[PDB]
């Protein structure tokens, strides 16, 4: 019984523009962010399989604004049509837009595999790909029913180590591991029936 996450990642038009309208380099950024997401999720014993990749080179397919929540749900609605053509477990939007309130990412809680909510949004806020990846892994965490780490969690992964992924705030150094509290919450989530779509090994 092994767990696999079929991930579909999207780069919005703004990100494309910040990447000098360079398709190849925008795709490379997505690939490197996806690689770090895989590294982080593997500390939960979940392997990531990059199912698909998309760059909105001419226009955003869903409305992206300063409102993180509005952006998240507009993306999720668009994701429904995407899913019908390109099946995946979770779709993640990586945006070059900055959200109001210093928010860098959002995702519906316990929505993994749900038709209306299996996705998330993250701003590419750091020069380092691991920044966006830690945010994306955090949103995927919420999708898997993980809550923010209580202060008595993340016994170790010291300050200089970046801490743990489910921390409520982010910043360099970025987290590379999920806390033991997160591990326990994930196992309970799976036992209770959540994330049923993570059971298949990608073809
Ligand atoms: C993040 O952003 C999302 C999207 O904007 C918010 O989700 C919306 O939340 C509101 C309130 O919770 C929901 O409003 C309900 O809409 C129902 C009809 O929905 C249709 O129309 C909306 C708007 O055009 C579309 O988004 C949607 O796809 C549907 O086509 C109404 O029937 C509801 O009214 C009835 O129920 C309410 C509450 O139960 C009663 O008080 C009323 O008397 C009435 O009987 C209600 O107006 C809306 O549907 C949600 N949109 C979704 C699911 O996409 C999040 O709340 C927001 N998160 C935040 C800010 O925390
Ligand atoms: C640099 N900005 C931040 O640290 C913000 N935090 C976020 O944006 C969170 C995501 C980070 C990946 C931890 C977000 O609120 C969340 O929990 N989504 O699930 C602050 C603390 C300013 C609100
Ligand atoms: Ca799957
Ligand atoms: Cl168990
Ligand atoms: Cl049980
Ligand atoms: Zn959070």
């Amino acid at each position: 019984t092994r767990k696999y996450l079929e991930l579909y990642i999207v780069a919005d038009h703004t990100l494309f523009l910040t990447r000098h309208r360079n398709l190849q380099h925008t795709k490379q950024r997505l690939l490197e962010v996806a690689n770090y997401v895989d590294q982080l999720l593997r500390t939960l014993d979940i392997q990531v399989a990059l199912t698909g990749l998309e760059v909105w080179t001419e226009r955003d397919r869903s409305r992206v604004t300063q409102d993180a929540n509005a952006t998240l749900w507009a993306f999720l609605q668009w994701r429904r049509g995407l899913w019908a053509q390109r099946p995946h477990d979770s779709a993640q939007l990586l945006t070059g837009r900055a959200f109001q309130g210093a928010t860098v990412g959002l995702a519906p809680v316990e929505g993994m595999c749900r038709a209306e909510s299996s996705g998330g949004v993250s701003t590419d806020h750091s020069e380092l790909p691991i920044g966006a990846a830690a945010t994306m892994a955090h949103e995927i965490g919420h999708s898997l029913g993980l809550s923010h780490d209580p202060d008595g969690c993340c016994v170790e992964a010291a300050a200089e180590s970046g801490g743990c992924v489910m921390a409520a705030a982010t910043g360099h150094p970025f987290p590379r591991v999920f806390s033991a509290c997160s591990r326990r919450q994930l196992r309970a989530f799976f036992r209770k029936g959540g994330g049923a779509c993570l059971s298949n090994a990608p073809s």
